């Protein structure tokens, strides 16, 4: 399993660094927990619909989990809520289809993405509950979270096959996107964030509900 010394769960300083030094081991998975390969991460396909644009990611993936910095721990043992600061530099990519319009100029493409994110901050939120299981062990099962995120340095845009390969218009696009990075994060960011969440928060879960509490806390 894991090579991380015991802490309080409320020693914010030791759940840090604990979290810090056994990512590479848990982000390579874990499979008799429930821990898929975090990094490359595969992301579940999905479609959004946002202000104009009509935006699919295929076969998605994420790189560079293995490489975050873990912020701040804060669990708290009266809200049985845990806090998880991080940030990171990541890529994205996948195949994805493009209608509609971003912003003020009209997009089509059915091609490939390679976005990347640099210095990404990540406040994420989980609330729990303590069950005992079958054989009278109690275990931190997680129930509900929140995420919110940030991409503080960067955000580079690779598409490919954009307007049907017309040069003018890509490089027109591709030059649009890289400019209003910000915008264009916090304007369809979301929904990207929330596949990452939805797979991370599962795999997590799925580790603390195999492992005894008493077995990687004190008590
Ligand atoms: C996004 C990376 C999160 C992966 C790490 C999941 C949390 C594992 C808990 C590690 C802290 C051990 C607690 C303890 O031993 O007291
Ligand atoms: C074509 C528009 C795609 C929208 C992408 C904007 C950049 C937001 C990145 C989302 C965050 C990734 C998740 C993570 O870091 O774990």
């Amino acid at each position: 399993v894991l090579p991380v010394e015991k802490c309080n769960l409320e020693d914010s300083a030791c759940m840090t660094s604990a979290f810090q030094q056994a990512l590479p081991t848990f982000v390579a998975g874990l499979p008799d927990h429930g821990v898929e390969v975090m990094d490359v991460l595969d992301l579940d396909d999905f479609a959004f619909d946002l202000s104009g644009l009509q935006f699919t990611l295929k076969e998605g993936k994420l790189k560079g989990l293995k490489g975050a910095v873990i912020d701040n721990v804060k669990w708290d043992l009266k809200k049985k809520n845990i806090e998880v600061d991080f940030h990171l530099d990541a890529t994205v990519k996948g195949h994805y289809t493009a209608g509609g319009r971003i912003l003020i100029l009209p997009i089509t493409g059915d091609g490939q993405m390679k976005l990347k994110l640099k210095n990404i901050h990540i406040h994420l939120v989980v609330s729990y509950e303590m069950e005992k299981d079958a054989e009278g062990v109690d275990h931190v099962i997680f129930k509900k979270y929140t995420v919110t995120f940030d991409v503080k340095d960067n955000a580079q845009f690779g598409l490919t096959n954009l307007f049907n390969g017309n040069k003018e218009l890509s490089d027109t696009m591709l030059t649009f996107l890289n400019q209003n990075w910000k915008q264009v994060s916090e304007e369809f960011g979301k929904p990207v964030m929330e596949a990452a969440a939805k797979k991370i928060f599962k795999n997590i879960k799925h580790f603390l509900a195999k492992v005894p509490i008493a077995e990687i806390a004190n008590v």
